[PDB]
C-alpha cells in the first residue's frame, strides 16, 4: 500500500507469460481499469491508468494499488489477439559436445 | 496462500452517502471457489484462485491460492440488504446504513 | 498521514473501577479539526494537524503531522452514552463508565 | 522477548471449526493453574497467563525459555455458545471447546 | 529511554526575523521533572514520563515514557541570556532572539 | 527431519544436579526420541482444512547438547511434565 | 522448471576466444542442455532428494538451474566449444 | 528520495586537509546559480541548494535522478580562516578552499 | 571494471528527439567511453589518506541501455555540461 | 585461509557407508587437502582471478572453502573412500 | 549499544585464536574489567563480570558493552600461562586417494 | 576502519562534579599510533590498530583499523589543564570546567 506510479515513474504489473501447444499467451493482472485511454503499444509495451484517490475525501480504508501501471516485453508481431475479460488483460500472440 | 494460511486481499471502504461501500480486488476469479458466507456480526470474505496447471509449466509472476478477509464493524449496517457486484474482477460490496462535551 | 491513508495515534487503555480509560496523544491540535465520531458500539477518534509548507525552509522537520485516525471497537459492557473526555497538556483522556 | 503485565507477549493458538465444537488451543508449557486466568464475559474472550520470570542474579548456562505475562485477546462472532464452554489443560496443551449455535436459515447474497 | 541512556524527543526549528524559534513535543509532563539546563552556548532539554508499573495490568502500552533528552548546539548569533519559553498544549515552544 | 527446527531450552547448575529443561507443548510420547551416545546428546521430538489460526509451529524439533566430562552419562533422569521436557544429570 | 535459480558463471574475453565457465557440480548429462537463439545463449540443467532417504542434513542447492546469455553480434555462433571438465562447464566461443 | 526546502536531502562530499588548504568538495551536477546559495556567516557552512522537480503529470521514460532541495551543514573548527575562503563550480562540482589559520604553540597531552 | 556500480539516469521523449540523461560529476572525458554497437547503447565512465569525509561515491559507473529499433542508432547527438551527460538519439 | 567460506554439502547414511557430499566445482588437487582429526574430519580447499585479466563480469565465489565435519563414534576412521567425479568430493565412510 | 549481559543471560566476547611456531595463544578483549571475580575455569571458560550504570545517575554518554561477559572454547590443558596487559586477556597454551 | 572512513569507538560521558570524564575503550592499543591532537574547539580521539600480521594467518573477531571520535563540546571545559590516563585498556579523558523564566 501507499505504492503508486507517477505518470513519470510508473509501477510495474504482474503477469504469467505462458506457451501452450502452439500459443504464447501473456496474462496480465488489470483489475478495475475501464479507461480506454490504457495503450498496448522488437517489444510490446503494455500502459494503463488507474484513478487515484481523493486526499479529501476521509476513506477509512485506502489499500490497494492506483496510478500509471507500465511493463515493457522483449520479444509475429502483427496478428495478436487482446481480450479483457474479468479484469485480466489476456494478450494471445503466436548440442551433445564436451571433453 | 492455502485454507489454513490464507493470504490478505486489498480493498478499498469508504462512506459514501447512504451506502457504506468497500471493494476488493479479485481479477480472474472463478465463481465456482468465490464464496463470501458470514452471519451478522463480521463479513468474511473468501476467494480461492487454482493453482498452476500441473501439466504446464511455465517461464510465474501473478499470486494465486487462498485469499481471505475478515471485516468487524459495527451493528450499524443492515445486514438483509446487501447488495454485491463483480466487475471487471472487482468484488464491490454495498451495505446500506449525538456528540459528547466539548473536551475539557 | 492523509485523510485516506491516517496515520495511527498512540493510545493507554486501562480499567479503573467503573471507568475505563482511554488515553491519546494530540500535542497541539486545534478543536476544529478534532472529531471524534461515534456510532453503534465502536468510538472513532479522528484529528488533523497541519503539514509544513514544502517551499518553506526549515532546519528541521521531526514532528509528525497530517490526518490521525484511530477505531475503537468495544465490548457490549460500555454505555456508549455517558462518556467523559477532557484535553490537557495535549492529552486526549477519553472516559468510558461499565456495567 | 519478555511479556509484563502492562506489554503482554502474544502466544500461539490454533483454531479449527469441527462440525458440532469449534476448538482453538493454546500452547502453555509449564503453567501454574494460579496464574491461569481465563477471566472475561461472553463476549471476547481473553487467555491471560503468567510464567515466572528469571532471576537476574542467579548465574544459569542457557537462557531460552520465554518467560512472563502472556495473553491472548479473541473476537468471536454470533455463532458460539458463550455458556456451555469447554476448558482442558493437558500436557501444556490449553484445549477449549465452545459449540456453535447456528441460526436456521443462512444467508445467500445475489450478485 | 533512561537517565543514563535517554530518548530522543522531536523539534521543528525556523528562524522567525529577529526570533529563533525551536518547538520540543512534551505531551502530558510534571514541570518538577522538566530541566532546561543551559550552558556557554549548548542548550539541553531535558525531561522526564514517568514509568509504567509493569505489574499493572493494561490493555494497551503505546505511549513512549522515560528520559527524554536533546542536545542543541548553538552558534554565536543567538543570545544565550534574552530567551522566552511557553508550554501551550503539551508544547515547549522555545525562543531565542538573534543578532 | 532433514532440516530440523531448534527448540527452547533453559539450563542450570543445581549444585550436584545439572537440569536441561525443553518446552514440547503437546507431543507424543512415541515421537519423543533421545539419542545419546558418549558425551552428546542429542534430542529430537516430532509434533490445509481451513483453519482459521494457524499460529502453533509444527514439525521435526531438535537440539544438539555438547557436554563436559564433569557429568555421567549413564545415569541421566529424564521427566515430561506440562508440556515441558525436564532433564537432570548428576556430576 | 517454471521458476529456475540462477547459476555462478565468469566470462573474460581471451587474445581470440571470448570464455564463459559455469559451475555445474555433479549434474547427469542427461539433464545438461544447452540451447542458444540467435545471438542469446541459454545454459539449462538439472540437479531433487528423494523423500524416502532421510538425509541427515541438505545444504546443496538442487533443481532446474539455468541462465539466459545475452552475447554481442561479434561472436560467430557456429564453431562454440564447450567442455565439462571438474563440474565445470567451460563455453569457449570464438570472435 | 526527494528533498524539500522543510526536509533537505543530503549531498555528498569529500573533504580532505591539504598542508595550506583544507578542501571540501560537493556533487552537485547540472545545478542552476540563481538556486545554488551558499548563505551563511563565519560560524557553520552550510550549503544550500535546489535541483527542479519533475512535473508528475509529464510521461517520462525513467524517473532515476535525484531531485529537489539539498543541503549540508559543515561544521568547522577554529583553525580555518573564515573571510578568505575560495569557491568554484567545475563539471558538476563545487570545490571550496578554505585556508587554516594555525597557532604558534600547540598542546600535546600527558598521560 | 569487472563488478560496476550503476549511475542515475533521467529518459524522455522530446519529439523528435529522444534524450537520455547520466550524472557524472567531475569525470575525465580521457575516461568517459560510450561503446555502443547495433542496438544496444553501453556508458561507462571511470572515477588512505586521513581525510575528514569520503561520503563521494568513486570507481567505475556503467549503464547499459537496451534500445527499440524506433531510433537512428547512427547519429547521436552528446555533451557534457555541468556534470551531467545528455545523450539525444532522434526517431 | 584466516576466514574460509562455506561449502554445499549433503549427507545421507547408506545400508552400511555413511556417504557426506560436497560441491566443489573446478578446484585443482594440488589445493585439496583432507585434514582429519581423531573423530571429525575436515575438508578444506583453496580456488583468486589475478586483476590483469580483465573480466566482464565476476560471480563465482572463489578463495578458501573449509568445513569441519563432527563425526560419532560409530564411524571407522581408517578405511575411508573419496573420489572427486563430475566436481562432486564424494566421501563414504563405513560404519 | 544496549546490549548487556544478564548474570542469567551473558554476553559473547572477542577473541582472536591462533598458533605461532609453537604455540596455540588466544586473545580476548577485556578492557575495564579490574574484578578478580572472573573466573577463567576438554573446554575452557572465560567468565568476567564488569559493573553496571547506574539509571538514576543522569549521563548524556552510555554506549560501551557491560554486564556479564563469558566464552566457551572447545579444544596441554594444565600448563597454560595467562597475562592481563593493556586490558588484553592473553591465555598461551602449549589424503591422495580419489577416483 | 581506514584512515579515510574510520570506524566508531565506544564512551562514556558523564559529569562528576568539578571535573567531567569521558573514557574511550582501546583494548591493546600501541601508544605509536594512539594521538587526540585537537584544538579549543572541539576534543577529536584518533587511534589506529595494526592490521592482521601478513604472515600470521588465523583460524580473526577481533576488530582493527583505524578508529576515531569527535566530540563537540562547549566553551566551558578549560582545555589547558586536561588529564589523560591509559590504564587497563581504557583511554579516561577528565576535563575540567542563569535559569529561565516558568515557561508559559
Amino acid at each position: 500500500q501507499q505504492v503508486l506510479g507517477t505518470s513519470a515513474r510508473p509501477a510495474v504489473m504482474p503477469m504469467d507469460a505462458w506457451r501452450e501447444g502452439d500459443k504464447f499467451v501473456v496474462e496480465f493482472d488489470l483489475p478495475g481499469i475501464d479507461a480506454d485511454s490504457l495503450d498496448i503499444d522488437n517489444v510490446v509495451t503494455v500502459r494503463a491508468e488507474r484513478p487515484a484517490v481523493d486526499p479529501n475525501r476521509e476513506m477509512l480504508a485506502s489499500e490497494r494499488p492506483r496510478g500509471v501501471f507500465s511493463r515493457q516485453l522483449v520479444l509475429d508481431t502483427a496478428r495478436i489477439a487482446a481480450s479483457y475479460t474479468e479484469g485480466v488483460l489476456k494478450l494471445q500472440i503466436p548440442i551433445s559436445i564436451t571433453r
